[PDB]
């Protein structure tokens, strides 16, 4: 169901705050969920668990754990329709009502909730358990493998990705009612004739005794379309179209009319007009060319892990206009709904990217043993869930399916295949893509056809030519120079830059020093602009954020342009400038 | 006497290395100089000793200490005559042979030396014990006061100088021989008539039987020219001139020849063929206008402290070529002599100054019970022995006498009249300047009018209290103004900067970022590129420096635009960009 709000017609209550807390165990306890929860630990919610409490042992879960709190349904919420929802649980959720079991999902970054109007009572008190699990398998989105160490037994997890594998509650949980009659959901498309522009609408609602009108009203509160029954369309006349750093967002208000011209339900869903084309090598928004200008992020702050957090987004959001960024990619997951949303209004362009990284071991990646048919399921289930939340969102230009598969080896053509489809069956609206590793080049990669789009992730000064710039420079140009003869398509550049510390300078060619991090984002940007195929440069990556442990990760990847306080290194002064003297 | 050199006729020891080591006590080896050292203690003699021990009692002390190592004067300089020479004991150096004092002197920064010819004889080995004291009195010329914390009877050294009070030998140790006549000193003296360059020489020597001769070099081999007679001048047709851009150096060979044709003694010495003046507000270099880019700088490094380093030497000069960068001032003291040669080699311009810093204690500075006559005793005497050793150094463009005196207070122009005269009667081949404080506006100051070019220290701090750009922007013009309508001189810049951490980053306007600096730096040139007179920005500072203890000093001085270690804020960049341009 949609995004909860609060209306004339429908209640919200935030379930946010703290929460009891515990970890599972191997203690005659199996089962949590059946009492009280025996702890004096309290973690709070929008937040994953794993560097709250400064203890190892929380930290290094690797399984279930369970968090605890009463809720009250309001006594006025007789005569509606209740649930609970979970905006997120990283990575597989379960809802229980005081010992009943009532939701199980399976994806980490997207809704789930429980109607549980008949099994409370409005004005009854309940205990609320939701049981979260961290364990990667290769079945799940980013797939993993546990692992348990030979000595002494600890149980570890092992992926392919990057970013830390933070679990929890990372997004709000809240208490809310819906009317018997209900919507249920939206969708609006979005074309343009001439000036006039034109929504198309379609409203799913629980039931059809009494019917559904809509009203289109501007930023001013002037209505200025409606239109009569369950889908169809409305005609805008002298359109405000929403557009690349200037939004105009109109609010289209569903209703649920009885007999009598008497309103039953209302929800209020904001649109942007705007239309987004693929031609040829161009990316055409309102008919006009694009380039993306700005970064790959992570939902990343230094306590609450992936946790939701309001002013770091309206801070990060701050610091685009200030250097003049004009899109970021949803790097490697879903984000918070809030963000798209917030990107909708802030005339922020964004890349919307499923969880669905670390689709490679380099050992055959697509097998039976590896990334398999099952785990195909599980993918595309992602791609239907995300779009299904984010389909309304002006902002969100682009789905990408993926990010570093192995796109190059046997098996993998049979693999994705279906999954450009199913995006462009789901939603017609937006062009599909998917994120392409090095090994992938030009002549290995054997998937790049089916996308409409080609974004490119590549390290040359980095990680192979390593401190050699002019050898990474010839590298970069041959490679480019390779896709843009093989393919009549815009790319994107989703991926480029290099580990740096602050504080860390040298007058020389220094690897992790700020004065590198400049000279090769400088030198990619004067290969970028002899191309003229290139669509978009998204630096990797915004701000420093949290890995697994390892040797050449320093406390995690410092490949950001801010640190993880949001503290600009050299490299975010450039970008700045040259990201506002072109367009 | 002139720096030693190897020549054919002369013979040059190197005494550098682990000396031993004490602190003085007061026990009754009352007189460690008289006998062998038996700590166990080393201290290494390029070098300031205070971080070299990690140790307490040896940094905080204050007093006397005592190097000390046997030498062996070679069997052959039986004929020669021989002295030891310290280049630099900070500040009061005493050099013993056996128990005999035969060298006391008292500035820190230049070199001093005995002739022990008639006291050891060749093939002899002796004790060398050279003590260095660090205490700074109202007339020591970077003047201070030791006092005594109350409670613990703790002997502690006050002063009104930024930079930390680094002692020992912090500078080469020598022993060198020399002909019974030989050549003592040499002034040269370079000018230009049309394409001709001229050259007036004079040589002193110690005896004048037999007669001295010059040949002038040039940089291919070739002599270009000669001279007989202990002085005169010498003509150099088609002259390669020294050039800020691009040093060119000949080389003058100054002998003493025997009634046969037999070379007695020689010495070399560079000269580059260069004219400085002052017209109205500009600074001429060769006849046409100069402008001074670069630093104030410190001899300081994370051991060894002021101790000469040949490394980092000449890698501080590749970041000045780096960076475009065109000259340094020598705040707050002569530094090594070896710099002022690889200057003259580099082609980089050089405000030579004295230590006469801290002449402030903001009580009245100038008067009879604070610094008084007998201070300015010390001051000239630091002028004189300054100028006599760097006279003949190309790169060296004018002698700056002061830095942050008390000029605006009554006392300050009586003590300092004298000074300026003093230097221009030594060298009148230059021009002479002072750093000039905040407190002495254009208003307050005394002392301007008695120098040739003016140089101001304006950390923004003098012009607004809360880092506000605009503030500090609006009081450095008004008070740039001031100064060109009441005089008709050069301004050069001398100080201006901020403290800055490494990697201390904001995108807001904060002070102790690297953006903060930036700003203020970028702030500062837009003011100075409206005003004509200016002849010269070198801001403050080159690196970070050690400075005494101070919860306002972050260990040290960070307004460095390297670090310590010479890595480069962002403040460098924008340096670079400014001066490779325009
Ligand atoms: C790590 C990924 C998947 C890729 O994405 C990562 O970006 C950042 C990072 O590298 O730290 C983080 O955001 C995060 O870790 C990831 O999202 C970056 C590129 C990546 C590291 C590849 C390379 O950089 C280069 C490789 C070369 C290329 C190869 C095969 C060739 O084509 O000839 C030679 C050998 C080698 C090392 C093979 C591996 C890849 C393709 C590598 C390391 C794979 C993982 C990539």
């Amino acid at each position: 169901m949609l995004k909860p709000q609060q209306t004339t017609t429908r209640d919200l209550i935030s379930l946010d705050g703290l929460w009891k807390f515990a970890l599972a165990s191997d203690d005659n306890n199996t089962q949590p969920w059946t009492s009280q929860l025996k702890t004096s630990l309290e973690c709070p919610v929008p937040a994953s668990y794993n560097d709250i409490f400064a203890d190892s042992k929380i930290h290094d879960h690797v399984g279930w754990v369970y968090y605890q709190r009463d809720v009250i349904v309001p006594k006025g919420w007789s005569e509606e329709r209740y649930l609970v929802r979970c905006e997120a649980a990283t990575h597989h959720g379960r809802i229980y009502v005081n010992g009943n079991l009532v939701a199980d999902h399976v994806g980490g970054y997207t809704p789930f909730e429980a109607d549980i109007t008949d099994l409370v009572a409005a004005g009854e008190q309940f205990r609320l358990t939701i049981a979260v699990d961290n364990e990667l398998t290769y079945q799940t989105i980013p797939p993993g493998k546990v692992e348990i160490l030979e000595a002494t037994g600890k149980k570890v997890q092992t992926y392919q990705h990057d970013f830390y594998n933070y679990a929890g509650l990372a997004r709000s949980v809240w208490l809310y009612s819906v009317p018997q009659q209900h919507i249920q959901d939206i969708t609006v498309r979005t074309d343009v004739q001439g000036t006039t522009g034109l929504i198309d609408y379609n409203v799913v609602a629980s039931t059809t005794q009494g019917t559904i009108q809509v009203a289109v009203i501007d930023e001013d509160g002037t209505t200025v379309a409606t239109s009569s029954g369950s889908n169809g369309t409305i005609h805008i006349p002298s359109v405000h179209l929403w557009q690349p750093g200037a939004a105009y967002l109109y609010q289209l208000h569903a209703s649920i009319i009885d007999s009598s011209k008497k309103t039953i339900d209302t929800y209020k869903l904001a649109t942007g007009i705007r239309t987004v084309k693929v031609q040829g090598t161009q990316f055409l928004i309102n008919d006009k060319p694009f380039y993306f200008t700005g970064f790959g992020k992570h939902e990343d702050t230094n306590i609450r892990g992936k946790g939701h957090d309001d002013a770091y987004m309206v801070h990060d959001f701050q610091l685009l206009h200030w250097m003049g960024a004009n899109s970021f990619r949803t790097s490697h997951y879903p984000y918070a709904e809030e963000v798209m949303e917030y990107a909708d209004r802030q005339g922020i362009v964004v890349i919307d990217e499923t969880p669905a990284v670390g689709l490679a071991f380099s050992p055959a990646t697509f097998s039976p043993d590896r990334i398999n048919n099952k785990t195909r399921e599980a993918h595309a289930q992602a791609i239907r869930e995300l779009i299904h939340r984010d389909k309304n969102h002006p902002s969100v230009v682009m789905w990408s399916i993926a990010n570093d598969p192995a796109s190059n080896e046997d098996g993998a053509r049979e693999y994705f295949a279906p999954l450009p489809k199913l995006a462009r069956q789901l939603d017609p609206t937006r062009p599909v893509t998917f994120a392409n590793v090095g090994l992938a080049t030009y002549k290995a990669d054997r998937i790049a056809d089916l996308f409409d789009v080609l974004c490119l992730n590549r390290y040359f000064g980095w990680y192979t030519q390593t401190a050699e710039l002019d050898e990474a420079e010839a590298a970069l140009e041959e490679e480019l120079r390779g896709w843009t003869e093989k393919y009549d398509k815009p790319i994107v550049m989703t991926d480029y830059g290099a580990d740096t510390v602050a504080g860390l300078h040298s007058v020389m060619v220094t690897p992790w020093s700020e004065e590198f991090q400049v000279e090769m984002l400088d030198m990619y940007h004067r290969v970028f602009d002899r191309f003229e195929a290139m669509a978009g440069e998204q630096v990797w990556n915004f701000a420093d954020f949290q890995t697994a442990v390892g040797v050449s990760r320093v406390d995690g990847n410092k490949k950001g342009v801010f640190t993880r306080d949001r503290k600009p290194k050299a490299a975010a002064h450039l970008l700045r400038k040259r990201w506002t003297n072109l367009h």
